[PDB]
């Protein structure tokens, strides 16, 4: 099996298939991983449409005409359930390969809105910046390094367990490119205030003239809120929220490779990112950091458009939120364990140790994964960022398809492990390290990116 | 269907299937397609394999290990096949979607490269610039707009039809974080000589201590030249040639989704952009990892033999129509050389002076018969050149190849019975410009 | 790839597999051939159930009796849906492989029927002859040429659109088999008004004896007049339509390999062409002949039945009544008929338009073809030959969002064409009176 | 379960299918049908290839145009497989259904070249006539009654086992439009002697002038002759064979729906029957009694070209013959037995029972037949044609697939049979019906079709 060169001659097709299934085999049963956020299941369907479009290359035009038209017209649908107040038919937005290329696209906008200000002022325009949560996953890092934009990190304690507008404003100046609040926090599962950050910065950018926006960092929530909690406002309702970005491939329900950017409108997305054509009766606007790409995935999000509806939306994030709210609970009724929050808003949470109890335990939470390891669980255990690096929290994803009996099946599986740990007669490894203070390796993945 | 909003209700999935059926069917045959450069086809246990991992989320260590590695592994052959000389058994390079994102990561490395050269020498690094020939890919210019950083164009002509050395080096100076030649032109199928740039720019360099590298943008040719033109210096053979990408979904023969870059080792790779743990670089977090899995497995199927045999049968079929057309009168080839499978020609000077059609006719002509061969203007001062391109992808047959060849003999026999002009003859003669309509893969 | 002879050796599967298919893909997207009349999609139940019947032997009685059994139970369908007054449980008719056959055997019959009158009342029986309009389909050339008949043909004019009963009696004598209106001209889309012919042929038949009868020829129309114009008397409810003949596979709704005849009773089909053994009559050309399609016929008159079928031909014909109507609105157009009875029509250019126009209907589909279309172009049948029409085929699928896509392509074609500075070829061609190759392929069969 | 009329209203697909399945499946094993001549098996390629070629209507030549060339290439094939002389590139020929449309396609064109000569010379050419033997397959009476041309027939005899040329002559006069000897007889597998008749009808025709031709009806050995046989003088080597036809679904080894008919040249062909075009440089004639008819048949013939070429056409053949062969050996040395013939040609035979045998026994093959439906198979029995209509013959097909094993099969059951048969201590009804001659209902199909 080759690992530093091409083989000279080839192999035939069967033996080369095997070889190549002998390294892709999931290393545990995917459907009891707790850890990830990404879809795993379509109906046949939609599994059928999406394999027979393998070879569709989306940016060719000339060949697949409707298929743009059916990208823009995902666009619109995802832009009116986040109510844009655009009069256009045709709404702003870009299809993405993940929440990350639409966050960059979301970053890289607001940078260029800036930039154009300052220069019209007179102002330098050099030393950027942009302020978000330390709560933040690693594709904000990714795009403070690679276009050299620094990023300002608002700390998280017991008392603002998520952004605090205060706080927030605090660390902005006229060479602040826009506000990042999150909604669905991979390291909590919380949604940063972004009504209450509205407010404030209206009032801050009335007094200063720096006009700060909003860029909504909305990976899990953007396909949570408009379906279970209409009436909270977030989105294009808000005067400074000029663009949100979410991952289809989360709880849009779609396999990977899906995310979308909306822009508020025309005017927020600047001349320089955008090629726009007109293709039939359309208005197809290019944008992206990508040319070729795969097609599947916009039939895929079209698919579940149509064949969920809103109602059909709703029904499977309800559910979602029901078993998370369920297992939520029950971890609360358990001596060991305190919530980080007493509320459930999206399918994820995370709880961890009571500081007394941790205080006498013999265990951690590193070795409550363990043992879940043991029967076949990926649930993780990390240390929470920054100000709360000393707190170990333990966090569940409740995606599709994960049923009432299998979370009775975990929580049977989780006081049973703590039935085993709480007899040890002696403090485990990570138990030792937390006395003399050495920092633990989280091992499994967790989303952040850190 | 909707339009504007989504659905209030559900629909059952027979007919929500069909609904999105009734929109995805090609416009065209795909197999006359010869416009697109993008592989269409893999064989039958490729696209069972891919299928099975479309659930498969690439950036989960925890559950796919294995891919992980497999993905480094791609990245050993890939750069040993471009002669890195890195002596770690784990190459440096990139994952990507395509050579877009690629070109990006080698950008962003050239452009942090140098400000870091120029901050440790107390120099400004606000305006940085970098050297591209005008027949560059669209990806060069969102580089540009995105990163905020000067495009200096050198042009084409008749007298250097690819990128010109000495004409490069006169746009160079303190701020040019670095040059980028094109293995495989997108309008032209030439290769800008890498070598001859490399020469040139060791002499500029020692003059000036400017230390301008090469990233070298080789979409299409970087699965070309290793195993048709292995003598060929282009590569990290190259003193000064410090990254290259390339598509693998063009001529790595698979699917869309594909991308590779390259360093010629860990210290041109700044620190900003990478993590180890097997090197963390991109762009993306969550993506399909089925196009991992396709491209190790085309390595596995065909290795250097299988590879070097599928493109030699694309080059001569390219070659062979290339010199058929030489022998019809109305045209001429740009140029006598064939080094990837795709070529551009237009119509002879004197014979276009007196003629009744353009090459827009004949593309309309061949778009009657099914055909997708994309006609558009050269780039700067060749711009008054209308050029025809065919570019020939593996499953293009010999008998195919005379097919087209039949109908472009029998549409070149209509042509010259017209009795009057066509409408874009008469363009060219007002020097109004003509909308090109047809995807040429260029992307402007 | 062989050419001439068979290659010396074999070659393995896979790359025979690939040869071929590299040679059977369409030149252009079926979706949006508006050229056709046959069947291209049925559902994944019934495209399974043909599948899998691909090694039946239709004619292989001790192994498949209950297909032979299914086959006759079809015939009952169809002909109780044109209302045959046959009192026997099984109906009269025969399977085809389409309207081609199932007329000629039609023909045929008439034939036969006409030589024995002929016999028992002393008269020649050696120049027979029968009378269609000119917007016949090519099927009836072969008839005339295989059987040795004269074929006679009434011409289409502007004030008779279709096949006048007043004109086609003037060509009848005592050597005429018989009459063949058409339901659903191949050319036109309009539907010979069959009772008009039948209210004349029985006026004419009395003053002279000749009892000359009707074939229908129904090859789409059979499939549309039952489930959407129930109460048009044009079948066997008529005294002298004594055979009726259909396509499975255009408005059917079956894969391409099926056509169904009819007779009004057993006594109309002669003792020369039938051999019954439920009671299962032999008749038809062939012997061996796949099966698959007689599975999807019966599929289909289960899974949609008459509601169903009703709906599909009700949509059809409504995305052509719609495409009709916009056609009519654009200035270069307009329309061979103010009535839509199947889902097809044609259009032409206005006299006024085209006379000082630069363009043809030819370059239209050519402007069509750029976008991928197949809408064929063509000339009328005589009398009507100086005239060029465009004709457009609503097929099950064709949706409303595609009758709008290429609406949207006919109007910028038009735009395009408009600004045109000299005349096309076409245009010239027409200047200088030469004819114009049809090209584009339109089912007439010339 | 409709019988009579339409249903009224739709049923779902699930159910509709499930009720067409019922009434399609075999009243017997398939794979134990020896009565049958039709192919029933092709490899997996073959069969996905026609599968998704279901919905490709052949006459449509704009969207299929090279499926039109590709029909233009097999009958080439077939035509040199015959040794045409033709010098065109594009031979003279046509597909068919079957070899029943093949077949009335050269009757016409005799019948029309007939037509032809006697109006040049004046005589009369009303009452045409063709001569063929008593094993003629129903396919000629079909021809003689839709077209009104009298058959006249030439009998079989113990002296002459196929059609005599000399008996034949005897029919003929200036009426006489083709003679027509079979290749593959259903009833008795035998070749008609072709090289034999026309070194008569060249004779007869120079003392006459008269210019009858031949047509070879050829469904079964079409396909055997030009591989296993290639010195026999049969085809259009031959002056006067001027048209053959055959039966690709038979030997062709292609699924049902398939024959051929070719001409030695385009002036055989009537003008009155033909239509030509170019397309990529190919004299496309087109003739035939269809207009739209399914494409795969085609597709299915021209991959085994390929797949197989000549050397494998000849190895599947030669199974099949050296099968036949073998079968017919082991019956003939069984007591009840005696064969038609002491050659097989064909990969089918026939045998009965030995007269001083069938005088004293108590069976006929008719109960043998009975014996092995009880176990599955179809061999049928039947009478033979006019002046051998007192024998009673039971005839085996070998197609591809029938194996050496299944052979051994089928003479064991029949060894175990004859046992029974000859421990009767009565006579079985069908051998009472022989004494006191009383027609047997034949029931089994055996594909003469009279
Ligand atoms: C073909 C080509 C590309 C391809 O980009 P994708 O993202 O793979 O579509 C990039 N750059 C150049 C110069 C090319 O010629
Ligand atoms: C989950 C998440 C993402 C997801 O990025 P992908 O590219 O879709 O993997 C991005 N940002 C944040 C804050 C997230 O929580
Ligand atoms: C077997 C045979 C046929 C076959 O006819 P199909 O239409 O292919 O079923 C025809 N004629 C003769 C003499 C045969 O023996
Ligand atoms: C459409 C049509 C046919 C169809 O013949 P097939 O054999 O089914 O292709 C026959 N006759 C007429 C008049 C038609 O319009």
């Amino acid at each position: 099996s080759p690992v530093e060169r091409i083989p000279d001659g080839p192999t035939t097709p069967e033996v080369a298939y095997q070889m190549v299934k002998d390294e892709t085999f999931a290393q545990t049963q995917p459907r009891l991983n707790l850890a990830t956020f990404v879809t795993t299941y379509m109906d046949d369907y939609a599994t059928k449409l999406m394999n027979e479009a393998i070879n569709i290359n989306y940016i060719d035009e000339t060949e697949y005409p409707r298929i743009a038209v059916m990208n823009g017209k995902c666009i619109n649908i995802v832009a009116n359930l986040w109510n844009s107040p655009e009069k256009d038919t045709w709404k702003t937005g870009a299809l993405a390969i993940g929440s990350s290329e639409a966050c960059m696209l979301g970053g890289v906008a607001a940078w260029l809105r800036w930039r154009k200000k300052r220069q019209a002022q007179g102002k330098p325009f050099d030393k950027p910046n942009f302020v978000i949560s330390t709560g933040f996953q690693v594709v904000w890092e990714k795009f403070a390094q690679l276009w050299q934009i620094e990023m300002r990190e608002v700390p998280l304690t017991l008392e603002k367990t998520t952004l605090d507008p205060e706080e927030a404003l605090k660390m902005c100046d006229e060479n602040t490119i826009c506000v990042v609040p999150i909604q669905g926090v991979t390291w909590t599962g919380l949604n940063d205030d972004v009504e209450a950050l509205d407010k404030a910065l209206d009032a801050y950018n009335a007094k200063t003239g720096y006009d700060i926006p909003i860029h909504v960092d909305a990976a899990s929530g953007g396909f949570i809120l408009p379906f279970l909690y209409p009436d909270t406002k977030w989105d294009f309702r808000l005067k400074w929220v000029l663009s949100i970005s979410v991952s289809g491939h989360k709880f849009g329900l779609v396999y990977p490779g899906l995310g979308w950017v909306c822009w508020k409108g025309k005017e927020y997305l600047p001349e320089e990112m955008s090629f726009s054509v007109n293709f039939l009766g359309a208005n197809i606007t290019q944008v992206g950091l990508n040319f070729s790409r795969p097609a599947a995935q916009i039939l895929g999000q079209y698919y579940q458009f149509i064949r969920l509806g809103f109602q059909g939306y709703k029904e499977v994030q309800y559910n979602s939120l029901q078993i998370a709210k369920y297992i939520h609970g029950e971890i609360a009724k358990m001596a060991p364990f305190v919530n980080y929050s007493e509320n459930v808003v999206n399918p994820l949470f995370i709880w961890y140790l009571k500081p007394e109890y941790a205080k006498s335990a013999k265990w951690t939470l590193y070795d409550l994964q363990d043992k879940l390891s043991q029967h076949g669980w990926m649930v993780p255990a990390y240390t929470l960022p920054s100000k709360l690096e000393d707190y170990v929290v333990m966090r569940v994803v409740v995606r599709q398809g994960f049923s009432r009996d299998m979370a009775d099946m975990l929580l049977g599986d989780i006081k049973n492990a703590i039935a085993e740990l709480e007899k040890l007669d002696f403090p485990t490894p990570t138990r030792m390290a937390q006395e003399k203070n050495l920092p633990v390796e989280a091992k499994m993945f967790n989303h952040g990116g850190r």
